[PDB]
């Protein structure tokens, strides 16, 4: 059921603190890594950190953070690109990404787009 988003760009886990704060790991004992993908609509998910209990979401400035409930700003297209790779673009700003940058921090969404290595990820089993 539970998930880990391991990002191509430097080998990061995309994390969820109970704090709303959004950045990435490298291991994979950390308990905030640990999410749920629910589909919502064919090819639509929302990204849930189990531990935290918030929905990741992307504001129109481009910012990745975490909510308490699930809002416009919640949903995410779902795409398996041609390498076998996930990407993860957002509903409501269709042009962005969530994204990683080679540091653990997020790299904002109005930056991203097809060809980065940074919104590349590879949804792996939570079986550490």
């Amino acid at each position: 059921d539970p998930k880990r988003l391991y990002c191509k760009n430097g080998g990061f886990f995309l994390r969820i603190h109970p704090d709303g704060r959004v950045d990435g790991v490298r291991e994979k004992s950390d308990p905030h890594i640990k999410l749920q993908l629910q589909a919502e609509e064919r090819g639509v998910v929302s990204i849930k950190g189990v531990c935290a209990n918030r929905y990741l979401a992307m504001k129109e400035d481009g910012r990745l953070l975490a909510s308490k409930c699930v809002t416009d700003e919640c949903f995410f297209f779902e795409r398996l690109e041609s390498n076998n790779y996930n990407t993860y673009r957002s509903r409501k700003y269709t042009s962005w990404y969530v994204a990683l940058k080679r540091t653990g921090q997020y790299k904002l969404g109005s930056k991203t787009g097809p060809g980065q290595k940074a919104i590349l990820f590879l949804p792996m089993s939570a079986k550490s």
